[PDB]
């Protein structure tokens, strides 16, 4: 499999798992870089939604493939996400869940919620995520059809 | 505290834990009406962002509260859910999330996945849902905030 391009995000109480799992992925050959939009440290109270919506919008832009987003629950940053057009972000703590994010979501962005899920299971699901690859031509296809479906609804003015 | 109008929807992948969470909720004195839509069979292999789509543009329209929604995962309807102006949607399958869904997030959209969450988890934590009410004057509001500023750079035009 090719190596994908990641961006990596966190609000500050993400900051411990989101250094644990770029430093994990890091030696990971099925990750060609890792684009760090912050933050950077606990002391940054930047709000959750402006970090998530730049590192999506990376995704948009084409600069990475992916984006692997903490904050304490993973829930603000993944509602922040799917905001972007043609972005789609799930929270996920366990291996089926993660597994269809890709196969019949193809989800571009995994969210974790440090406060809920433990170091070594978010390590390793992340690894697992890596692996699969969205079929375009499966029967999945046709339903993620209908979220963009419903994009084209919306003109960006601003 | 006051009771909500709910709206529920599942795919074909959940209609078993929707009926048993409709039975479960139907006797619930925080729950003042439950609008169904749908699907209602197994046979019925309407695409899940149809009917999430559906059930979010019900809250945006006044006519109910939150809604909650089942698919296998639980993924594939928060996504959609969130693609509706000012809805915010979650997968949850902890005590904690889910507290934080409603009193961090303001997320009127709460999704589980019948393949990955039991039954009685399911129906303790929709219960639990219903007893946590947001703060619009609390710091989360400000955080809420940045993601509705977001969504004003985009106009309905279809
Ligand atoms: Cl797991
Ligand atoms: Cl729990």
């Amino acid at each position: 499999l090719p190596p994908l391009r990641l961006a990596i995000a966190c609000d500050d109480a993400g900051v411990s798992y989101k250094e644990a799992l770029k430093a994990h992925l890091s030696d990971n050959p099925l990750v060609s870089s890792i684009t760090d939009v912050g933050v950077t440290s606990t002391t940054d109270k930047t709000a959750y939604p402006h970090v998530a919506i730049q590192a999506a919008q990376l995704i948009k832009d084409g600069k990475v493939d992916r984006a692997l987003m903490i904050c304490g629950t993973g829930l603000g940053v993944a509602i922040s996400a799917n905001k972007v057009p043609g972005i789609r972000a799930v929270t996920a703590h366990d291996t089926f869940s993660v597994e269809r994010a890709i196969l019949s979501n193809d989800a571009q962005v995994l969210c974790f919620g440090q406060r809920v899920i433990g170091i070594e299971l978010a390590k390793r699901l992340a690894g697992e995520w890596l692996t699969y690859r969205f079929d375009q031509k499966s029967a999945s296809a046709q339903k993620v059809q209908a979220i963009s479906d419903y994009e084209k609804k919306f003109v960006e003015v601003n």
